[PDB]
């Protein structure tokens, strides 16, 4: 009783004293005695209770202490859990619940203060009890002993449980929540969360915003479970009876979680809209504002999905209706800032949704809108397509009011967030978020200065809402975009804040690894431009060889795009920087050259568009998923995607291939042509005028520069834009990327102008673009300065503005050459070599073009005389030093005309003094296009392997495989490794012509002869002293062919006739030229050497006396060379040889050289050897082979000397099987008559084609590409006889794809000719060939008029297939070339590619 009571404080002391003695000492198994001596003082306490009659305080302490006391002993031991006191815990649990039930019954009837003090203790000790048992992963323990509380808790009214501690009553809530959700509960987790909300009913809605998450978390779990009656079962039907404002406000909130969740939740927020429309009033403005949010919501949800049938309205209704709901209430001063931004929402989203219905309508319309006899231009011409009229169709003035919106969002946008105070908007996290999207759209439509106003304000969001990630990510951006338009120092600040700015976050997430390697990445960038490499390539190295920029992820993607830029513009730096160790470390990771770390970038973006929005955006033949970020990298990809294509489509164009080019800037135009912007349509215009230029065709470039002028005047909202003041505000000078394009304009004029002999206006317009240059780029400082307010013209702004004046001033002085008598434009060259010095690493093509122009003004013929040996019958160390040093600035990658001109100027400055490298001179001078193009080829393969010969044919080919020093001590070790290289047996002739004005054909050869285990031979011929010019030759064949296309016209055939032999007497007379008034005495250098002893003993001896005679160069080789056909050496040309070489004693030679030939008469067998010809551009439309002297010996001609020691590495590796086994007249496919044009060829090839050995043949129609694809492929010998070379059915570029392992017979017209367009260099279906590695080439080199050919395909055929078992070619060739009735006219078509071929 009482005594027992006061023995139970007694009692309680011991148990005190117990516990200390327990203190930290885990009971295990006697915790359940514990329990029971505990289960014992509860009896006692329940028998004090009923004597308490704080007289029951007292004892309610003491009992909710001793439970506290057990409650930290259960902790301790779940703590000390493991696999066995789990099942202890069980019974410790099922106490604690005992006593939880015991303690949720004595705190009934607690009325104030108390109750909210005991039953605080009570909820303690259950969120302790809970917090070990989930835990301990006792979710059916922790729901037994949690389902009394909540039970009670949310059946009792609002005033029961009132202020409790939200935290307290959310964590047990949210602990049982999280149960049922790991145990599936469902249902039962529904209601449970409806109960959490009932109990915490009296708050504001943030209390509210973790419940709503987990109904939100437990609806799409049952969406991934295929449960939809709980989807049914929204927030409207569950909540019943609540007040119909707090329901909004929820149904708002659960808009928004579902806006969060990364699924496709199109249908449920339009149930969720649809639902706020029906609640909403039409009768109350604040009805009418309500009524105007959901509708910008449906408008966001419609903007995407079709659902169109179940709700009767479009996107483009419903936003305007919300504009004029909007427009029409009247608000009240406290909440003018959220009408504020509901405007500037609801503008946005009106623009993304006119955007898209234009985009959808013009990808329909473009959906729905869907013999000559040479084929040299048939490329060119599928390429081109009609869509000149869409940019008709393009430009209307709906453009203003399109983009009227954004301005006027973005200014409301500026007028609320510039204020200081903070904002009352209820969501800064949508406007932050829309406020992104507002820049990528920006930046899309080629407006930046008003993008970087966005981003400015996107920081201050970020301070005010204290998330520290996206002040990281605007400022990266902001430095990016700083960089991209050229302000250097303005970019350092806003770097620097980023680095602030990302120490305060975790470092394990992946925002951190991205944030440090994007702001790393940005360093490297800025020393590039500060002129830092050396440390700059350390940075690079430590980002590529980074783990983690491989990570699939999409936000990696595009730092591995702006990556593989920075690679290619450190890809662009001469070798003087740096160290021969970085650059292979550099080389290593797999780019070699700059366009391909273009190109590679490009098909990045291709494929990250890809998996975005489908694939019918980028070409004619899915959903989009708008996730949050998936809306802003959209903008983000199209915008990379222009600019990527921009650059390189200006790198192509400057290298000196046309093709890649338009094909880009096609591309483009038809992307900005879907999009409907006329901004990058202009640009992209200019570029492809630029272009076309190039391949000189007048007329189309004039087309283009009136449509750009149409589109100009069109968005303006001789052309008038010239006489603009130096400042101005219109929309052409207040934006930098119209400025640039109409810079451009000026400059195609003038280009265009001087071609067509238009000058004095050029000039006049050239003089325009070079004044305007620095205005504008004056008046970008100024606009800069004024919107980032750091008020600071800061130091320079370099920019694609140097470009265009660099390449003015090119064109300026080149134009000088031509008028040498204008002193007033005689110190541009000065004035343009001072500003490129300025820019050393950035302007160095253009200061070699500059430095070239200096050279040829400086040279004023017998000038480079001194320097060969011989004459036909200081300054140089100046013009050496300087071509030196213009070499070294573009070795790394020259232009394809720059280099040959440097190289062949330079290689007749330096002469006989160095043979060696007079001879890297001129190799190094020739196909340089296919050159790039095989590298390109080459990584391409590499790139489809994930290899030792294609590693070892890389290094021969690029630019950077050498040692550093002097010029040209690592040219000459490069070419003495080469020449070491070189096939026995094997004479290699390379004839070049040395042009002295950069633009028109000079009248000077270059001659060299390579051989194994001999010094280079080298020699000039100049022709302008003599009649019969090379000029002269060149300009007879265009007349001849010119001729000859007039006279097919014609309906009698007796004139036809007369014609005819004419033609061909006048091709006779040419031919002979040739090689009487040409080569001359020199012929003998490209006949083969002698074996025999003693010609070297008379060349010694003569060496010995010929060098008292007054040769100023003594050479044994030339002697033995010349001496090795002593036989055919005429008496006149003997004569020039001795007046030549010996000026100063010439009779006393020539007795000597007579009385030589006379002991060698007789007693020379020239023996089996193999010439090959090295053919520049304009020399390779002449019949070289079909010369009297080489009417006897096998000649090839290749492209250039690597291809010789590429096949000579094949052949080592054992990967061509024709020059291993030879050609066997077994496996044969022949193309005859793909279009029924011809007949009597068919009549005559039809049975000798037919009754063969394994001939399979298709005749009558096109065959397929994969028909062609097998034969090319996997055959041996290809045949066709149709017009053309075939470019319709096998391309170049599908050519380029394989690997060619046949001969190919092209019997064709002008199968085997270059189409020389312009000053660019050849191009043509041969050059595919070659490099797909094809053993042999044979086709025409001009037009044939038939029935002739036929005579020429039957001879050599049934020749060369009759010979028997092995026999060259090359001999059949050249005996085929008798059978024609008109033997020069059409004998001397053929020609012949590639590297002698036999049978087996
Ligand atoms: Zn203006």
């Amino acid at each position: 009783p009482s005594p027992p009571l006061r023995a139970l404080y007694e009692s309680c002391q011991f148990f005190l004293s117990g516990l200390e003695r327990g203190t930290k000492r885990r009971y295990r198994l006697d915790a359940i005695l514990s329990l029971f001596a505990f289960l014992g003082g509860y009896c006692s306490l329940l028998q004090q209770l009923r004597d308490d009659g704080k007289q029951q305080q007292s004892f309610l302490q003491m009992y909710f202490q001793g439970l506290h006391l057990y409650t930290v002993v259960v902790y301790d031991f779940a703590q000390g859990c493991q696999i066995v006191d789990l099942a202890d815990l069980t019974q410790l649990v099922d106490s604690c619940k005992s006593t939880v039930v015991w303690m949720l019954e004595a705190l009934e009837g607690l009325s104030g203060q108390e109750l909210t003090d005991h039953m605080g203790m009570t909820a303690s000790y259950t969120s302790n009890l809970a917090y070990s048992f989930y835990s301990h992963k006792l979710y059916a323990e922790a729901c037994a002993i949690s389902e009394p509380l909540c039970q009670h808790l949310g059946l009792v009214k609002p005033g029961t449980y009132p202020e409790v501690p939200p935290e307290k009553l959310h964590r047990c809530f949210r602990l049982q929540v999280e149960s049922l959700k790991k145990l599936g509960k469902q249902a039962q987790g529904c209601k449970m969360v409806i109960l959490w909300l009932a109990a915490l009913q009296p708050c504001s809605p943030e209390h509210m915003a973790e419940p709503v998450t987990f109904w939100v978390r437990v609806k799409m779990d049952a969406a991934r479970a295929g449960d939809k009656e709980l989807q049914l079962k929204t927030l409207r039907d569950s909540l019943s009876g609540w007040d119909p404002e707090t329901l909004a406000l929820l149904l708002r909130e659960e808009l928004q979680a579902y806006k969060a969740v990364r699924a496709d939740t199109g249908q449920e927020r339009f149930n969720i809209i649809c639902d706020l429309l029906e609640l909403s009033p039409e009768e109350t403005p604040a009805g009418a504002w309500a009524r105007a949010t959901h509708l910008v919501e449906l408008a966001q949800v419609l903007c995407y999905h079709d659902f169109t049938q179940q709700t009767n309205c479009s996107a483009l209704d419903a936003i305007r209706e919300a504009l004029q709901l909007l427009d029409s209430v009247r608000p009240e001063a406290q909440a003018r800032d959220q009408l504020l931004d509901d405007k500037a929402q609801a503008l946005l989203w009106l623009y993304i949704c006119t955007l898209e219905a234009k985009m959808q309508e013009g990808i329909e319309r473009d959906r729905r809108a869907q013999f000559e006899v040479n084929d040299l231009n048939y490329e060119d011409k599928l390429q081109e397509d009609r869509f000149l009229y869409s940019n008709i169709a393009f430009n209307l003035a709906a453009d203003a009011a399109q983009s009227k919106c954004l301005d006027q969002a973005l200014a409301l946008w500026k007028e609320l967030l510039t204020k200081g105070q903070a904002p009352a908007v209820r969501c800064l996290q949508q406007t932050a978020a829309s406020l992104q999207i507002l820049a990528a759209l920006y930046q899309l439509v080629a407006k930046p200065m008003q993008a970087l106003e966005v981003l400015l304000l996107l920081r201050i969001v970020s301070e005010r809402l204290k998330d520290h990630s996206k002040a990281a990510g605007s400022s990266c951006h902001i430095t990016q975009l700083l960089l991209t338009l050229g302000c250097p120092s303005y970019a350092q600040l806003h770097l620097e804040e980023a680095a602030s700015s990302l120490k305060h976050l975790d470092q394990t997430t992946d925002t951190y690894l991205l944030l440090s390697l994007t702001c790393d990445l940005l360093r490297s960038q800025l020393y590039w431009t500060h002129q830092k490499v050396t440390k700059g390539v350390s940075l690079l190295l430590s980002v590529l060889r980074d783990p983690a920029l491989q990570k699939s992820s999409k936000a990696w993607y595009l730092l591995r795009v702006q990556v593989l830029q920075l690679v290619a513009a450190y890809l662009s730096l001469p070798s003087n920087n740096l160290s021969h160790s970085l650059w292979e470390q550099l080389c290593a990771q797999g780019w070699q050259t700059p366009e391909i770390a273009l190109i590679d970038s490009h098909k990045l973006l291709r494929s990250i568009i890809l998996l975005l929005m489908g694939s019918d955006i980028l070409s004619t033949q899915t959903s989009f998923l708008d996730y949050g970020e998936n809306l802003v990298q959209k903008w983000q990809v199209l915008s990379e995607v222009l600019s990527c294509s921009e650059k390189l489509v200006c790198h192509l164009g400057r290298l000196g291939s046309v093709s890649e080019a338009k094909a880009f800037c096609l591309e483009a135009l038809k992307l900005t042509t879907k999009l409907q912007i006329p901004r990058q349509c202009a640009l992209f215009l200019v570029l492809k005028g630029e272009l076309e230029l190039a391949r000189n065709d007048i007329d189309l470039c004039q087309s283009d520069l009136q449509q750009v002028l149409f589109l100009l005047e069109s968005c303006t909202e001789i052309p008038n834009f010239l006489s603009h003041s130096p400042t101005c505000d219109c929309s052409l000078c207040a934006s930098p990327v119209l400025t640039a394009v109409c810079l451009r304009w000026v400059l195609v004029t003038a280009g265009v102008r001087l071609a067509m002999g238009h000058q004095a206006q050029g000039l006049d317009l050239l003089q325009v673009v070079l004044k305007g240059c620095p205005e504008a780029a004056e008046r970008l400082t100024q606009a800069l300065q004024a919107s980032l307010n750091h008020k600071t013209p800061p130091s320079l702004v370099p920019s694609l503005l140097d470009e265009i004046l660099a390449q003015a001033y090119t064109l300026l002085a080149l134009e000088g050459l031509n008028q040498p008598s204008n002193e007033s434009l005689q110190k541009v060259l000065q004035s343009g070599l001072k500003f490129v010095a300025a820019r050393i690493p950035h302007l160095e093509p253009w200061r070699a073009s500059l430095l070239l122009i200096w050279a040829l003004t400086k040279l004023g013929t017998q000038l480079f005389a001194s320097s060969w040996g011989w004459q036909p019958p200081s300054t140089l160390d100046s013009i050496c030093d300087s071509l030196s040093v213009a070499f070294r600035g573009i070795s790394h990658c020259p232009p394809s005309g720059l280099y040959a001109h440097l190289c062949r100027f330079l290689a007749l400055c330096l002469g006989h003094r160095d043979p060696y490298a007079t001879a890297f001179l001129v190799t190094e001078s020739v196909s340089i296009t296919c050159r790039h193009q095989l590298l390109t080829h080459l990584h391409r393969q590499l790139s489809k392997a994930q290899d030792v010969p294609l590693a070892r044919i890389q290094r021969l080919f690029s630019f950077r495989a050498l040692e550093s020093g002097h010029f040209p001590q690592p040219e000459k070790e490069s070419f003495q490794e080469r020449l070491a290289l070189i096939p026995s047996g094997v004479t290699v002739c390379v004839l070049a012509l040395a042009t002295l004005q950069p633009g028109t054909v000079g009248n000077t050869l270059l001659l060299t002869r390579l051989e194994k285990d001999s010094p280079p031979v080298s020699v000039q011929i100049p022709t302008g002293q003599n009649k019969l010019h090379l000029r002269s030759v060149l300009n007879e064949f265009d007349a001849i062919q010119k001729a000859q296309k007039e006279n097919s016209s014609c309906t009698d055939k007796r004139e036809w006739w007369t014609g005819r032999l004419a033609l061909d007497h006048r091709m006779e007379v040419l031919i002979a030229s040739l090689e009487k008034s040409v080569l001359g005495c020199w012929k003998g250098l490209l006949l083969p050497s002698s074996e025999e002893p003693g010609p070297a003993q008379e060349a010694s001896r003569l060496q010995e006396l010929l060098q008292d005679c007054g040769w100023k160069y003594p050479d044994r080789t030339l002697l033995k060379i010349m001496l090795s056909g002593a036989g055919a050496l005429t008496p006149q040309d003997i004569q020039a040889l001795a007046y030549g070489l010996c000026p100063t004693q010439p009779e006393r030679a020539q007795e000597l050289l007579n009385e030589a030939v006379g002991r060698l008469q007789g007693l020379t067998v020239p023996s089996n050897s193999h010439l090959v010809l090295v053919l520049d551009k304009d020399l390779q439309k002449l019949p070289w082979e079909s010369m009297p002297s080489l009417q006897a010996l096998p000649v090839t001609r290749l492209p250039s000397f690597r291809f010789l020691l590429s096949y000579s590495i094949i052949k080592e590796y054992g990967a061509s099987p024709v020059l291993s086994q030879g050609v066997d007249p077994r496996s044969t496919f022949y193309v005859l008559n793909p279009h029924n044009n011809l007949s009597s060829t068919e009549e005559q090839f039809r049975a000798n084609f037919s009754s063969e050995a394994g001939w399979r043949g298709v005749v009558g129609e096109v065959p397929r590409p994969e028909q062609v694809q097998e034969a090319l492929t996997k055959h041996d010998l290809y045949i066709y006889a149709g017009h053309g070379a075939g470019a319709r059915f096998l391309d170049g570029q599908a050519v380029l794809r394989l690997s060619c392992r046949a001969v190919a017979l092209l019997f064709g017209c002008s199968s085997a000719a270059l189409a020389v367009h312009g000053n660019l260099e050849g191009a043509g279906i041969v050059l595919k060939y070659i490099m797909a590695g094809c053993p042999l080439f044979l086709g025409n080199l001009w037009d044939v008029t038939d029935r002739d050919i036929d005579r020429y395909t039957e001879a050599l055929l049934q020749g060369w297939l009759g010979a028997g078992p092995g026999a060259p070619l090359l001999y059949y060739v050249n005996q085929a070339r008798q059978a024609p009735r008109l033997k020069y006219l059409i004998g001397a078509a053929p020609i012949a590619y590639g590297l002698p071929v036999s049978l087996r």
